[PDB]
């Protein structure tokens, strides 16, 4: 069999590392070394792939099955040439479970004014700050997958109110969910948006100042907060910048941005009851994407469908 | 009926507002009015006590029940005076869910270096810091009551082992448990020590060097967190900033502090990943703790056990 081509550009010290005892039948070619920059791998079967070279495909036109080096896809949909096979993303346990903590981390934050705390302790001062509890505030949940439902149901652990937006119209006990055409409705009742979606054409550019508008005013926190751990290119950041500054949103909490790394000038740094981590949310270990690979080549190769096969025509 | 005679020394506007409302059949007697503080008091049968002047039972030595003000009556306990009668402490579903909001807020900021994701975007800095998963760190908590086994549940739920520490053993699923004489085992199995004890003469002076020296060393975080919301004659804060400042603890989270509030010279503002709370981290509304007394008066009068009374040979 021949090896597994990966170009991962992330973490490229861990991908060396890992990749030393991954694919122990047929070895690797890893793109994150130059010299391997124009080896022949025209009889590759198998490709790992995270914001991959944008000419791979040419170099690599007979690949059996892409698997993504993330939950996310964006990155090789819409690439030249992309072959009608299956792609194959990343879903797992402990990168699910991860993104939860992050969630629910921010919203309680948010919920118990953790940047009111903190600039309070930096000037040594003890301040009272009064909180509702979280049965007072509705936390609504864009993208109801992997991740989503997760955090709703942790979310309702913790005591929040929660909704649900997604495509196609979800049933989850105790959370009312709406679906693509119910946007609008779903918005009134959101305290605290937190975003779980794909990066597709359908939600590019979707967090704007019209949609923050439409986010509920009268609530326990007062304002209401903008979280997103989705893809950055689902906000416009300058409409995130000019919303809190005016009082139309409360805060928020982002670990995906337009442009990654965040540039050093933007105004998101700095701004009052705004947590900015650096797309590090759910960071699954180096090795489960690797083992999982490996799963799926084992499962494929023996008969057994792919599992966590992204939908060609919905785009994820 | 008497009136009800309320020393609550906390938020004396909000006291003031739900008194026009509260012991509808009988009235209060609020010691906050300067012209009620030298009245005579003495045929008074119930008392609402939250740091309550020291010679309240030399002014009304005809009780028959005591109130707390909160879940804690250390501030009961050893007065000049107390009467041999029920103590009775405030135990709230509000209350308890916001203790578990906070206990697994500060844990999740702890498991994800929220403290080192803030200094870097105070600095406009982006760097990926490299988390456990919940399920990689030991919480062990102490006090497994009202507050703690609440907190053990919702931290479970998280994705966190979680052991506990309690006077008597205690059965709960899932959740290994360890008594009194167990301690060093269960400290030694720890990585982050949540405290929710009240504070009794067994409890006083208890997190010092010592204790912080056999927690868990080699554990996912690198170094141990101490978390305390209990009371904060319970530890020792010389303590903690020599642990912290030596490596010993990694971190830790305080709501409650040995002097309240905490001094302005006190070492622990500026510790690195030390977060502090103004003793805040379950502040129930005033109309639950009204509608709590009112509920137990009504129980005793009318022949049933009054609820929640304290176990003076335990002291809590
Ligand atoms: N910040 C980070 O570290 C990480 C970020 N991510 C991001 O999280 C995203 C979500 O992951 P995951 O939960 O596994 O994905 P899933 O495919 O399991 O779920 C995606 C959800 O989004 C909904 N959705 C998609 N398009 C639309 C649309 N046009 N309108 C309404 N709802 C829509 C889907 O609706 P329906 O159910 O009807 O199909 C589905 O509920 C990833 O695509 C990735 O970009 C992932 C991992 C880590
Ligand atoms: N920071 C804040 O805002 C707040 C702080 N608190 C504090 O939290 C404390 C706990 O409240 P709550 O859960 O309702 O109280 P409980 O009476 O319900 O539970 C107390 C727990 O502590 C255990 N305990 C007591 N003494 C010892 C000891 N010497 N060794 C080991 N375990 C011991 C008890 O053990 P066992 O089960 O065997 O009896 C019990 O599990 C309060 O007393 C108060 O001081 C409360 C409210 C808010």
């Amino acid at each position: 069999r021949p090896p597994v081509l990966v170009d991962i550009k992330f973490n490229p010290e861990g991908v060396d590392r890992v990749l030393k005892t991954a694919f122990a039948d047929r070895g690797s070619i890893n793109l994150a070394d130059p010299a391997n920059r124009e080896r022949d791998f025209s009889e590759t079967e198998y490709a790992l792939l995270w914001k991959p070279d944008a000419d791979l495909f040419r170099r690599a036109p007979n690949l059996k099955v892409i698997f993504s080096g993330g939950a996310g896809v964006d990155h090789i949909i819409g690439m030249a040439g992309l072959p009608d096979i299956p792609i194959v993303r990343f879903v797992d346990r402990s990168l699910t479970t991860r993104m939860s903590e992050w969630v629910v981390m921010q919203c309680l934050m948010h919920l118990r004014g953790q940047y009111g705390h903190d600039s309070h302790q930096r000037r040594r001062e003890w301040a009272k700050l009064i909180a509702p509890e979280a049965a007072e505030v509705t936390v609504g949940v864009m993208g109801l997958g992997i991740l989503g439902q997760d955090a709703v149901a942790k979310l309702k652990v913790m005591g929040f109110n929660v909704i649900g937006w997604s495509r196609t119209r979800k049933t989850i006990e105790g959370v009312e969910t709406f679906d693509a055409g119910e946007l609008d409705r779903f918005l009134a009742k959101t305290d605290i948006l937190v975003g779980l979606l794909p990066l597709t054409p359908e939600t590019t550019g979707f967090y704007d100042s019209e949609l923050f508008k439409k986010l509920r005013r009268d609530g326990a926190l007062g304002q209401p907060v903008f979280i997103n751990a989705g893809r950055g290119k689902s906000q416009i950041e300058t409409d995130i910048v000019s919303a809190v500054r005016e009082g139309t949103l409360g805060g928020a909490s982002l670990d995906v941005f337009e442009v990654e790394p965040l540039a050093t000038d933007s105004p998101l740094w700095e701004l009052e009851n705004v947590f900015i981590t650096p797309h590090d949310a759910a960071v699954s270990e180096e090795n489960a994407l690797f083992r999982h690979v490996e799963m799926q080549i084992a499962r494929f190769e023996r008969g057994e469908p792919l599992q966590f096969v992204i939908d060609r025509a919905a785009g994820y």
